[PDB]
Parts: structure tokens; sequence; C-alpha cells
């Protein structure tokens, strides 16, 4: 009912998700990717909504979402492996995303660090924790002093180097959730996606409010957690200078 | 020589993990904030380098160092290279990410190599004779990685960006660690097909000539050449299949470099 009393069933949750994933992985097979990896941690947090919060709704990607609306009173979004790519490829550099959203209103967010056991949370009312040890507003981040983090194989090449040349450095982690927590941990300035799925930002925005970051899209606008749009999760004093490279000269996308 | 490698093995071991007592002490100083990416400290690489010049004095005093913030016998018998922090742009902007390089040859031979990743507490080592490690459990050659169906890792700012272009075509995908030296493992764990890095020191791949051998991977100049282990050389360290196309997409139209 409260949100500690659905935060400890989370953690315990996920933390019981460890004992099944050697498995999954040890068997992995796959389908762009899907493994039965994605699918089998997705269905087995839908049978934990049958179970505690059986009012509760799921929007989440190897699901079908037609019956997702406006006016969902509890509503969850997963992205059950964030970064399959990674997955696949390294068995590192992946995450399992959560959020809950009350009436539209983001009250808890999780990003979970699997192959690192790190647990990065937020919790309306309570702050945003890492394995809890609470996390503070990073720093101040001027985009020249600052790394960054996207996606350059969408974007228009004249558009990559002005990103290169105004930041301090380039890095990729490869899952949006992850790139996403290095710039809550002030350790990127920013990340940009150009393209995400609601679920591939969704327990960001509770981040982004708690730490006092800023998530827009690529446009400045709020972005409606139902609906993809174009985004960027940002330290403060380097988002302005951001957007504004991506937007000059015709914008970022590839000609 | 007079010790064995089990020896030399041993007290390295022991003073890296005792240097564990030290580098979160030497992180705890340590805010900037206004210096670019060529200009960067810190206390944190010079006194782990000076601990090891220490140790050295200290367990092995023929034993000469080829370090970063530090040659005149061609013919050295016993030579450390190290990188006391490959990554410092990592170690300074996010604490993470970064490691400590080290490297043992014995008359020009590679006998012994370290890449310590310290904030994951894990210990990539090469002995030559036993094998290659990760926290002690052996590391096996890693699988066929065509480039198609392989990430590959480089720096996309410093070279031109037709190449760069081709390389994303022809690669699974592309990420970026940021440290040589662990974007050099990640091909040794068969992670990443292949790392390039077209201008590094001696430092920066000195661990990775026998992490190459004992896991066949193909270690070469950008031109496929032997890399001079007392000397820099645009370099590739890559899976054993994906090896030929790198250095063919790098080489076309012309090359790689930016301003050519
Ligand atoms: O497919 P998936 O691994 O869940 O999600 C992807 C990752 O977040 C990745 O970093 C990329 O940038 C894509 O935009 C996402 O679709
Ligand atoms: O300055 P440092 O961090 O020891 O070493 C650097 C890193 O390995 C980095 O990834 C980069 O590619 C440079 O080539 C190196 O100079
Ligand atoms: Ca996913
Ligand atoms: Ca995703
Ligand atoms: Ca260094
Ligand atoms: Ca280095
Ligand atoms: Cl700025
Ligand atoms: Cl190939």
């Amino acid at each position: 009912k409260t949100l500690q009393q659905i935060d400890k069933l989370i953690c315990s949750w996920l933390k019981q998700i460890d004992n099944v994933i050697p498995q999954l992985i040890m068997e992995m097979t796959t389908e762009d990717l899907v493994t039965n990896v994605d699918k089998q941690i997705q269905q087995q947090f839908q049978q934990f909504l049958a179970t505690y919060f059986p009012e509760h709704q799921l929007l989440a990607e190897e699901k079908s979402n037609a019956m997702i609306t406006n006016e969902i009173n509890h509503l969850w979004i997963m992205d059950p492996i964030d970064g399959t790519a990674n997955l696949v490829k390294q068995q590192e550099d992946y995450c399992i995303i959560l959020a809950y959203f009350y009436e539209g209103k983001p009250m808890l967010s999780y990003v979970y660090d699997y192959p690192h056991k790190k647990l990065y949370k937020a919790i309306r009312g309570e702050g945003a924790f890492c394995n809890g040890f609470k996390m503070e507003e990073p720093p101040s981040l001027k985009l020249e002093d600052a790394i960054i983090s996207f996606n350059a194989q969408v974007m228009n090449l004249d558009t990559v180097q002005d990103l290169f040349d105004a930041s301090f450095s380039y890095r990729l982690v490869g899952a949006c959730g992850l790139d996403s927590m290095r710039v809550a941990k002030g350790q990127f300035g920013a990340h940009i996606n150009t393209n995400p799925k609601p679920w591939d930002i969704a327990a960001q925005f509770l981040f982004a409010e708690l730490l006092n970051l800023k998530m827009t899209t690529l446009d400045g606008k709020a972005i409606d957690h139902l609906k993809g749009a174009p985004f960027i999760i940002s330290n403060k004093a380097c988002h302005e200078t951001v957007l504004k490279i991506l937007n000059a000269n015709g914008g970022y996308q590839k000609y």
C-alpha cells in the first residue's frame, strides 16, 4: 500500500531474480534482439504483479500494449533487459528497468545493473539510492568538462563532430538505463537517445526530478511517459548547449 | 634471472593487494572541472608509480622501470613497463573504468602481464607457462568473431569520419570503455571483436602482448606488422577472425587519418 511496502516487495523480487538469471544465461537462446532471458524475467514480473498488486497494469517491451491508456491508475513500465545486445555479446552492461506511475505521476523507479549487482532506485518522498546509499545531486558540469554518451551511428556526422569538439570526451556503455544512470551519478554530462521506447526511459523521470537533472525531448519539451520521444537526460549545466548543437544547421538526423 | 615466475607473481599480487589500501585515500583527495583531456594530473598516478618503484628497489633491485610518469641500454635483462593509471580521464570524471597496467619482460620476452581493473576488483593476469586468468579463473581462447558479429572499440574522434562510418557499417555495434587496457581485455574475453588505438605509448599496450599470445589474439600495427614493445605504434588487438577485415577498412580509400 505505501511506497515503502511496494518498495520492499520489488527489492525482494529483484533479489530473488539473481537466483534465476544465471540459469537463463547458461541456456541462452536468441531471436533488434530478444532472448529467453528478456521473456522470462518479464513473465515472472507479470506473475509478481498478479499476486501482489492485481489492480496494477504493465506496459512492457515483450508484450502487446494495446490495452494501455491515458487513465490507468496503477501502471508499471518495464524493460526486462535493457541492453540485450550487450547481454548477448558481452554478458555485461545490461540492466532491468522498472517504473511505477500513480495516476500518471512517477512514484517508484528502478535500474538494476545486475552484472555489477548495483541497484539504483528512486522513491518519491525519500530520494534516490544505489544499493541503499543515498545519491546526491551531481556537481555542475559544463559541456566542455563533461563526458557525453549517445549513439553516433544514427546522427549525421557533422553533428557528431560538433558534439565531439564541444565536450570533454565521448563514451558509450550501450544500455540506455546505464548510460542514463552515469548522468545521474555525475559521471557523464548527458545521454541522448534519438528514438526511445517508453520502457527505455521510464525510470529516468523520477531520478531526474529527485537529483535535479534535466530530462526533456530534443526540443526541450516535457516527455509523455506513455509515448517515446527523442530524448536527453542531462546535467543542468550542459543541457542547453547540447540541445543547441543537436538542433543547429537543420538538426542531428542523418541526411 | 633467479626468482621464478611464481615467486615474482606472488610479490606483484601482494603489492596489488596492498594498493587497495592506498587508492581510496588518494581518490578522496581529488574535484575539477576545467583542464581538457590532454592536460590531466593526478596525484593518484604519481603515488601508485612511486610505490611500485619502491617495491622494485626493495625486491628486484636489478630490475628497470619504463613508465609514463618518469632507457640507455637496448638490451635490458629485467624490464617492467608500467601505466600506473590507464584511463586517467575516466578516473577523474567517473571514478570508474580505469586500471593499472604492468608487464615484465625478460631479455625482451613477455613473461608476466597484469591489467588490474581496480573499480571492479578484477585482476587480469598472464603468466608464461601457466596461462591467462581473471581473478584466478583460467581464460580460454575466445570464440571466433567475424567483424559483422562483433562489437568494436576505438576512438572515433581521431580518425576521419568516412573511415569511422565504414567501421560502424561493417561491425555489429560500437562501444567504448575508454581505457586502452580495459577495452583490450574486452577483446581478450571475447566481448569485443577488436580494439584500435592509433597512437599508443609503450605502457598503453605492454601487458597486451602476452595476453594476445596466450589467448591466440592478433596484436599488430595497423599495417599488420609486429610491434616493438619498446616503441609505440598505431595498433590493434583483435579476435583472429575479424583482424583482416578491420585492417582492410582502416587502410582503404587512402586511410584512417583525419587530416591527411
Ligand atoms: O533493445 P534494448 O537493449 O532494450 O534497448 C536499446 C538500448 O537501450 C541501446 O543502448 C540503444 O540505444 C537502443 O535505443 C535501445 O533500444
Ligand atoms: O592517459 P591514460 O589514461 O594513461 O591513457 C589513455 C587511455 O588508455 C585512453 O583510452 C586513450 O585512448 C589514450 O590513447 C591513452 O593515452
Ligand atoms: Ca529491452
Ligand atoms: Ca531498451
Ligand atoms: Ca596513465
Ligand atoms: Ca594510458
Ligand atoms: Cl555548457
Ligand atoms: Cl571479418
